[PDB]
Order: C-alpha cells, then structure tokens, then sequence
C-alpha cells in the first residue's frame, strides 16, 4: 500500500521554546527565535514523487524530519498513513553481511532481493567478493567506497516496504552518470508506484517529479510542476547552480566521485 | 534506597590555589580577586525521590556541579549534605574493553530481573538481541553508533543500585523521539522513587522535573519550578535556546543523529 | 514469548464470604450450600500460541473466567497456571484523555513498525490520519482493541471485542488482527460467532458457572446438531441499545461512503 | 486523635418524633420510626470501627449522628476535635487535583506526595505534563469513576483530623486496587488515627479492631470478627451487605472494568 | 477493492442444459441433464482484497469462461458466486476504436492527467506516443492497419488498467510481446501499478504464478488445483505443458511469431 501526503498552512520550530512562544497594548516573544519551516503547503497524490530543492539550510532535511515526527508543528496541518522508509544524506553501514545491511531485519524475499540490487546496481558488487554477499562488515563501511555505501544505504531504504519512502539526496556521492542510472532504474521504475519524496539539486529529478517544491529560507518560493516554474521564471535554472554545486564538495565527496567514475569504465 | 541533597551557600574553586586565598580607615588587601570561582553562592534542597533538572549555557558550571558532588571538586565555604552510593552517566560516552553485558553490569553484582528491566527501559533489547553472539560480543575501547554508545553508557548507570544518580545531558547523540522515550521510560519511569539530578536544555525536562537550577557564569540564576519560571519570566524559552542548540554540534554528534534517526525506520 | 494456560478442578466464588465458607467446609454440616460458585469444576488447557474461543449463554461466567486469570476473582478449590504479562480487552471500549497515540500505546514503550503495524491489522489507518480525545462507537472499539494487541504479552484476554462493528469488519479485523498478527500468541476469545469457534484450536462452552463442553468445534458439531442461540449466548439485535445499534449501522455507511 | 463512646443512644431523623420519645399511657413516637436504636460501642484513639450490614440499616445515618447532622433523642455520644468525611458519593471541586485533594488547608508536600502514593494517584498526577496543576470542574468530568474515588478518598485522608469517617469509599475501584488501598491507606498511613470504615468486605472486617454490624437500625453484633465466627459460621450476603453487582448501574460496573484496565495496561 | 468467492459453482453456455440440470436438481427416477455437458463444473476457489489470482490451463480447459461468469455472459446453474464492485476486462483480442490513443485508452471516461501518465508509463506506451508527430492524437481507424500487434496489446491492456475498477479480469494479454517485455510489463502494471487490486490473471507463466498469491488450474472446466504455487509444487514435482495450457509456439499464427520478433526489433533498435 501507499499514502497521500497533505501539509497545510504549517509552520515549525526546532526549539520547543520558541514554538509555545508562537502560539500566543501588545508583546510578540516569538520574534526572539526563527521558524525552520513557515506556511508550508502542499499535497502529493498516492505514487507520486516530489522533489524537494534549494540552497543549504533552506529546511529541506527538517521537513522530512517533520513528517517523521522528530520536528513538529506549531500550526497548520500534516496527514500521512502507513510506514516510512528513510534515506538519510548520511550513509550508515551496520556491522554484519552486505545482504543483513540491505536486508536490516525484514524477512528475506528472493526476487525483492534481487530486484533491489539490480536497480542499485550492486550485482557486480555483490557477486565479485570473496564469499559473496555474506562478507562481513563493520560500522562506518572502512572498507567500502563512498559510491558502495551510499548504494547499500539505498538499497535498505527501497527494499523495505513502506507507504512513504523519504529520500535525502542519496545520490551526492556517486557520478553524474551512475546518479541518472539509479534515478531512473529505483525512483522511476522500482519505486513507480509508491509515494516518494525526493530532496535533490537536479534538474532532470525536477522534470521527472510530479510536484516539485522550492524551499528558501524555510519558505515556500515554489510548488507545483516544474513546466510551470520554467514558463514564470525561465531564469530559474541559474537558480539551481545556487543549491548544491562542486568546489564546495568535501575531499572524501570528491573522491568517491571519482571512484565511481573508475567503477564505471573498469567494468 | 535514595538519599537527600542539600547544598548550602557553597562556592568553589577547582584551581587550589585560588581557593586557599578565599578562605574603610583601616589597611586591607583582597587576594581572593585574582581568581574566579566555579561555582558561587549554590543553595538548594532535593529531596528523597524527587528530579532536579540543572540548565545553563556552556561553561556555566553544570557539571563541576555534579563533579563537587563526587567530590572532585571542593567547597571552600558552605555545606554539602547527601549520603549512600552515587552513580554516574557522563557526558562521555564510555565504552569499556570487553562485552556489553559486562559494560552494563561492570563489577556490581548480576542479577536477571534488574539487567532485563535496564535493557528494555534504555531501549537495547533490539541492539541486543540482532548480534549473533547476544550480549556477550566483544567490544574495544569503533564498531558501535554514538547512540549505542550513550544507552549503553546510560545503562551501566542505572543499573548500577545507588541512593543518587547524576545524569550529564546523557542524551545528546539521540534524536528527539528517543531521547523523549527514554527519559520517560528510564529517568522518569525506571527510577522514579530514585534521587537524580540531570543537566538538560530541554523544555519538557525542566517540565518533568520537581525542581529546577538554572546557572549562569557558575552563580544561580533560579531555583524552584519550572512553572514559578515561567511566570516570572515569559521569555525564558528563548533563554533555553542559549544553552545547548544544534548550531555548534560537532560532525559526529550531528551524524549520530542521523543514523538514530535512521534505526527507528529501518529497524525492528 | 507466549505462555501456557492450565485450569484445574477450579471452582471460585465472586462473594469471600462464600468463598471463605468453601474452605471452612473443606452428623455433618454444609453452609457452603448458601453461596453459588461463579465457576465450578473448570478444566481446560490451552498450548503455547493456540487460541481458546469461550461462548455460553448471558451470566454463564465467561468474563468472570477472565477475572479469574487477571486475579480479581480467587480460586477456592483448584490448580491455576499460567506465567508472564497478561493483556486485557474488555467489553467496555474504555478511552482515555489524551491522544490516540497515548490511547493505543498507553503506558508501555512507544516501537515504530509494531505500533504501524496494530495500526494496519485493527482498521485505524484511515481514522488516525485525519487532538485530545468526538469518535465513532467502532472507531472506539478498535482503539481499545489495537491497545491490548499492541501490548507485548504472554497472554492475551479478548472479552467480545467485536459487538459495536458491522459483521464484515468483524470478520477482517478477526482475520486481520486475531488470526494473522497474533498467530503466535496465546489468546483467549469469548465470542458467539460460528466462524471463530471453526478457527480456535479449542473451544469451552460455559453453562450456568460449569463446562457444557471442551474440544474442537468439529467434535462439538457432531455432539450438537441442535443450534441453540440461548446456550451459544449469540446476539439478541433487537435488546441491543440504540448506541449499539447506531454504531453498527455508522460501520456499514463507513464501508460504502468513506 | 479521638475517642468514641456510644451509651443507650437512640436517634430520629425526623424533628417531630425526637421529643416525642423524650415523653393514662400515650406513646405518639411510634407512628414514628427511630433510625438508630439503643447503640452501644467504645473505640480507642488509632483504633478501626468497621460497619457492616444490608442496606438502609443505618450505616451511614451513624456517620451523619456523629457529624451532627442527625441528633439523639437518648443516650450519651462522646467524640471530641475534627471529623474527616469520605462519602459513598464522590465529589469533584471546580479546580485541579492538587487543589482537590487540599481543599482550603495549608499544603504540605510531604504530606501530599504520601497520600498519592497511597491513594494510588501517582501515575494519575504524572501522566499530564501540567502534572498537579490542570484543571478540572464540578462533577468531575473527563475522569474516571476509580480516578474520582481515589481524589475522593485522597482529600479525606490529606485532611488533619481526630476521627475519620470512610462510607464504602472502594465501590468503584476493582477487587485488587481496593485491596491495595485499604492495606496501604486504610491500614497503613491512617494506622495511628482512629476511623470507622463502612464496608461489606469479609478482609476488612478481619481486620479492624472492633466490628458492629447493624439491622434496621438496632446492634446485631458488636465486638471482633473471630467472635463473630464463633457466634456465626452461617454467612448471610443480605446481613453483611454484600453489594448485588446485578443491581450495580452501568457506571459502576464500566469503572470497575476501566480500574481493571489500568491495571494491566497502565 | 473487492473479494471474488466461488463454492461449487456449475454452469452450462447453452441455456437449455442449464435450465435442465436446475428441473432435474430439483427431483424410478430420471437425468435429463447428463445430455449437456458443463462449461464449468464444480468450481471452488477464493481471492481475498488487493490480491492476484493467476489461471491456468489446457486450450479449452474453461478459463475465459470462468472469466465470462464473473462478467455476467456466463449464469451459473448452481453454487455461490460472490464479488462486487466495477469489472475492467482484457480480452484476449486487443481491440482497437476508431480515434486516437488517447481517446483509446481513456475510452469516454473522465481523462486525469497524473493516472493518464501512470498508465502509459506501466505500458511502455511514453515511446510510441513521443515517436508520433501529433503524439497522444493520432488517429486510429478500426481494426488493424496502422499499428504493431505489440502496439494494439499494450494500447489494450492500458485502456482495461485505467478504468477504475474493483476487479480486473486480464485474460492473456501479453500473447503478441515478447518474452522480455511481457516481463518487464508483467512487473511495471500488473504488479505494482495495480498492486492494491483484485486481479484474476490468465496466464501460462510459470513467473507468474510464482508471483500470483493464489493459482487456479483448471481442467475440462474443473478445479484441479487452488493454492499458492509453492503448494502446487510440493503436490506436483513434474511440470505437464498441456495441462498447464503452456502456449506451443508451433502453433501460433504468423502474425503472433512476427509481432514478437517486431517487439525484439524494437528493444534493439528502438
Ligand atoms: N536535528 C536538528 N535539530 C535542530 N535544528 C536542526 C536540526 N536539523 C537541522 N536543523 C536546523 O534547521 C535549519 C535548516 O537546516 P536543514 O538541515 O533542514 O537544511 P537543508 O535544506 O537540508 O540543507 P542542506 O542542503 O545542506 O542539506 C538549520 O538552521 C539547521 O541548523
Ligand atoms: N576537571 C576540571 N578541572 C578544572 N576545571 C574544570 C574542570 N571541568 C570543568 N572545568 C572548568 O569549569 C568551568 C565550568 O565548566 P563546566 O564544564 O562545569 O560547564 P558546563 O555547564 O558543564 O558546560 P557544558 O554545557 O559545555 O558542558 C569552565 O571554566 C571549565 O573550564
Ligand atoms: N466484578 C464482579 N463482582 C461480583 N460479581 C460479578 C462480577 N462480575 C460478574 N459477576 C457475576 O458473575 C456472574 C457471571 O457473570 P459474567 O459477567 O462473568 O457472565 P458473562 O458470561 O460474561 O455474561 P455476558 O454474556 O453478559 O458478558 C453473574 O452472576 C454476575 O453478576
Ligand atoms: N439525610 C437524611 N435525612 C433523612 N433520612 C435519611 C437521610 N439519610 C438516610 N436517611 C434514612 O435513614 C434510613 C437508613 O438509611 P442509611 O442511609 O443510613 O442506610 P445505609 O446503611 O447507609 O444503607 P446503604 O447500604 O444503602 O448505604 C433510611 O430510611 C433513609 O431514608
Ligand atoms: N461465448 C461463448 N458462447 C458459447 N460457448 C463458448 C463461448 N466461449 C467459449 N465457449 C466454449 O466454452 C468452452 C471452454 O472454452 P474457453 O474459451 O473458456 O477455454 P479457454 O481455457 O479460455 O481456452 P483458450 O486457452 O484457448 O483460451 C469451449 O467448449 C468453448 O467452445
Ligand atoms: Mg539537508
Ligand atoms: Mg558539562
Ligand atoms: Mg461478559
Ligand atoms: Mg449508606
Ligand atoms: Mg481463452
């Protein structure tokens, strides 16, 4: 099964101080913190994707994080059914086997298994190991690649079956090419039918979307299709280089990047 | 089984010397200017059971507060009364060379029904129970996450069988929800007829608490309830805001988080 | 983990003075005579993991039998055994102040996918999505079930749980709930439906404080061909009160409308 | 803490029957029927009285004889300082359950925090994040029977007083949480005061230092319960009281269940 | 959604054996019906909510006709039959409308852009219809003429899928596709576009069946088997291709064996 996702009018606070504050010769103590998320709306029918974009800090993450219940409102309205899946900006690598990190406690099933892995593309992965898919690692994945660990973290995320799949740029560390690859055989196909939200900096995720949303400064700049952003603003596209661009990558980002690029044309 | 704690008119030095220099017509000198003390002029009374929440910005003095209870830190004027046993959750989180049933009991004598009511109320029966080789794998001094790491370190301090706990801010590397779990489940639940002291920057902590210690620059700021707070000052959530805030968490801090954030969805 | 449940040779009385009296009594006298045992010479045992349906007329001491097992009723006479967390639904949809988070969890600790999934197998997806505690009577009556099915318990202890719902939701929250995500629990089920005497791996017919009855509904059907409502204790629709009545029909219009 | 003396006592409800007793042989005061008649008891300082017997004996008329509410036409009734009234009836102030439980005296947080405890209103208290202090009003709505019993119960205890007067306070609580109650509130925190408990329950009777179990208004018994079972090994529910759950109104019997509840969910 | 249960259902097409075996069920003695022989006989099965029902059998075995009873063309002489709710139907024929695409596949109901999408998606159709100058507003006459026979059964099948419905009857859709499209549309529509739907499925995949969460062999118009597959092949180690109804590529038309290698041509040369 699946959900719709519906938020209206919602306005957020990180600091529970400051949100009892909101709810309340004059005074206005609110003003003293700052909204992570103000007058949020949107709704996402069942199956559909939406794309969340905008620059660091924006409150991409923090809205995620409020429909997982870790952020909540301090007004307006949030509804969602079922159970979340969540891909995190970090990857996390759990001590045990590549397949029990994939699998992370739901019951194996063979053709989800490997249906997952292909549209991961961790087939080569998987089999070109020592004893398999049943090496073992530890926490942090030392002995994995940035592109390996960020394609596991997504692999548990999609196997789980889940009304919500939340994905938090998972992409980051791999190459443009294996990134268009993945998007395509995970988001738009494995994933065809299940609501999914997306946070990315890519235009053609944007395109893809059902719904995208603009987030600036915790605001909403944007929401509907990306063909209409376009024709209100066909400078939006210069936009989009002031969200998440290289140079201001890390060190380790940059070399896995590049990794995944060697991965590619070594085969 | 709990104990009482009264602290009257205490200031302290953690330099010696500066303490040993604390202790108009006519000619006088003032030595004792020369150093500042870490904590001054500290009043206030916990009864047997009941929950003191401590707050205040970074360098306020909140756990050399707890560390003059341990008596690491010494009063150079006023008293200190609290009797039995002490146990204590740092803010570190400290993981001892062997398995994790050995790091929750660490010394203090085994026993079933306690062991499995401390796993369950700081949420390790899951983190138990997926090893293979249970709660008898080995660990070093790592292969665990920064929140294994702080329900373990919890763990051992409240299984540990003592007439005060001090708990420093023990759940900084866990996201919001298990962070309300478990303050429920184990500091307010668990050791409910327990006296314990817990240094948080959390709104509902101070809530919960019976009396709260707000410390500013090592003097107190307030003492009392929170409700009494409140009132007297409407703004003080925002004050709450300077103390511990996500803007000056380190890398690993934040990352552990994440990955707490990450096990509620994907595990069990 | 899940627990056994044996009963034997138990006979209780709700009333201590009588009670009491049985075990004084344990030329001649017999003032004993002067009470009557809620439950006399009761037998059973249940597995690990199997489900018991109990059914007998109104005031046969089907309730009392789980009071019996909470311990708010005593045995005066008898051999009881069973071990670990007992959860209870009653007949009565009690609702707390609060949340229907803080309804259904109610005490015990808060788990994601268990707490989702009591949410799927009780029907309260739809409903909890759309607040302190203003409810429909089976919106009532799924939150007090989807309570005691969350809890973790060696033994759960369903008293009719069912009778504000329309007869299909009945049937897919038995299914659903009852029969597929507590199949490896220990339950005990007083009902008066056909279907879930078929389903329970034992039945005990009660009469009157005594055992009609104990063993499969395939050996019962042969023993009785002879359907009785009375000694079944099968619904009465037109005793029940409007409440009830209105609630089952709110239930039918839910499943058309919503 | 008091002493309670009752000698040759005699009392009518009614005005008109009380000096008419007080009076060619005439006798006007028997169109009239006295509630209590010839009552003789003594119970010590920290002593317990309990009361037993079927309905509309005069269990509670005797409570409200030494409230003051009903007066003697003969005898001598010696109590002396505060009475503490728990009724059948459990009453919710306008207010929260801090200032319920208080009800005008000076607050004691010693005091107070023993008498949730005992009462069983500690889980009650700290469910609320307003804790102590959220309100509520007359009638006591958006609580539960057994909640109301408790809070009841709780101000009658809290209160300082001489004698205490508890009238069947239990009736909505299940079996096990009235058990546990009396022993740790009745028995336990009380144990130094003296108090006359109506009751119908065979445990208490075992209990309390002296019983007196009326009918229609006369002393059927006075004295402990092992003279009683000497004296009656034959138990009458209609003699003692015994509460007819079938006769129990809807209310009651969903309490009890909802008491029931709380204990295995919490 | 919908349940569809059928206990001991009988039925005859030819309505004078069916109002013959219901006079002679009724009451020396005589058995007139023994004359008619039985489309379907004593029929038994069960598919709950959201679930997928996979058919299989021999070439006459009955399953389009059971199909057909559901539909209401087909009336049973006996037994219970119990569903409710829309039928979207899929027909081994893949019919095509004079129009266009659209016009095809929404077929009069209300066009919805984001379920238009889904479903042309879940098809494969996105190619085709961007392949087309006018796209989705080409226009089709009746019949065959402009179209690959791939095109027609993926038009076909899309027309059945939008529909909203209760219960979808999909009786062998993918004959015309290739082995490798018919999977990947096996997967894309039946299911997970239509993953919370009651589906009856005829096939003779054994893929499918793995997939189904109940199967139905039928035999000379009989329940020989209802379980899952796992079941099926506990109970039957050796795999029989007539009784499976598996489809013998000797016998299939030219214009089936060339619309599959079309559909191969296709993958290869877009
Ligand atoms: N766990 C948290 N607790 C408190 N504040 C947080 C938390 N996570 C994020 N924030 C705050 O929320 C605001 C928005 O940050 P957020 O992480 O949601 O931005 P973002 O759009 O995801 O940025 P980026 O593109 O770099 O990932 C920031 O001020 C940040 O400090
Ligand atoms: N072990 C120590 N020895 C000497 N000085 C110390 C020691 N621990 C803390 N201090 C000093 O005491 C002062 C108060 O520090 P303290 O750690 O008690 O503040 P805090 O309230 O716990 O801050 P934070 O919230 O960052 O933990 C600081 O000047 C600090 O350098
Ligand atoms: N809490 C109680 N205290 C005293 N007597 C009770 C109590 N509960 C039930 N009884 C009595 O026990 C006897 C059996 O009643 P019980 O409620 O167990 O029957 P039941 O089978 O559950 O009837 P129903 O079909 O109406 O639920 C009755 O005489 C009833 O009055
Ligand atoms: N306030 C009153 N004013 C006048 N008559 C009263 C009053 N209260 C009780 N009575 C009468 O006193 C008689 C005895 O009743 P009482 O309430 O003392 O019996 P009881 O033992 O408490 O019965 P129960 O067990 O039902 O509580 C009854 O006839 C009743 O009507
Ligand atoms: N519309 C109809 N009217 C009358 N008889 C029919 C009709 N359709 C099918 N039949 C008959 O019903 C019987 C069963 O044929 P049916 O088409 O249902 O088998 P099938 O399993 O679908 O075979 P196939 O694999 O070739 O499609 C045959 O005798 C057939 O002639
Ligand atoms: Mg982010
Ligand atoms: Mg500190
Ligand atoms: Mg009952
Ligand atoms: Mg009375
Ligand atoms: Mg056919």
């Amino acid at each position: 099964s699946t959900t719709e996702v519906v938020m209206e009018n919602v306005t957020a606070f990180w600091e529970e101080g400051f949100g009892e504050l909101f709810e309340k010769s004059f005074s206005n103590f609110s003003l003293l913190g700052t909204p992570v998320l103000k007058d949020i709306n949107f709704k996402i029918e069942r199956g559909q994707l939406l794309a969340v974009a905008g620059s660091t800090g924006a409150g991409k993450t923090s809205l995620l994080m409020m429909i997982m219940g870790e952020l909540e409102p301090s007004e307006g309205k949030i509804k969602h059914s079922g159970r979340i899946s969540f891909c995190s900006q970090f990857s996390w690598i759990m001590p045990g086997t590549i397949k029990e990190n994939i699998i992370a406690g739901v019951s194996y099933d063979e053709y989800r298994y490997r249906s997952v892995i292909k549209a991961c593309q961790l087939e080569e992965d998987i089999s070109k190991f020592a004893e398999k898919d049943n090496i073992v690692l530890g926490e942090g994945g030392i002995t994995l690649s940035g592109g390996q660990r960020a394609r596991i973290s997504l692999a548990r995320a999609v196997y789980k079956d889940a009304d919500l799949y939340l994905l938090d740029s998972p992409f980051g560390y791999l190459d443009v090419l294996t990134e268009k690859e993945i998007f395509e055989s995970c988001v738009c196909k494995l994933m065809a039918n299940k609501t999914r939200i997306l946070v990315t900096s890519k235009m053609e995720h944007l395109k893809k979307a059902d719904k995208i949303l603009i987030l600036h400064e915790g605001s909403s700049y944007f929401y509907g299709t990306f063909s209409e952003l376009q024709n209100l603003q066909p400078d939006f596209s210069s936009k989009l280089m002031g969200c998440d661009s290289f140079d201001q990558f890390s060190a380790e980002r940059r070399n896995s990047i590049l990794t995944e690029t060697l991965r590619r044309f070594s085969l």
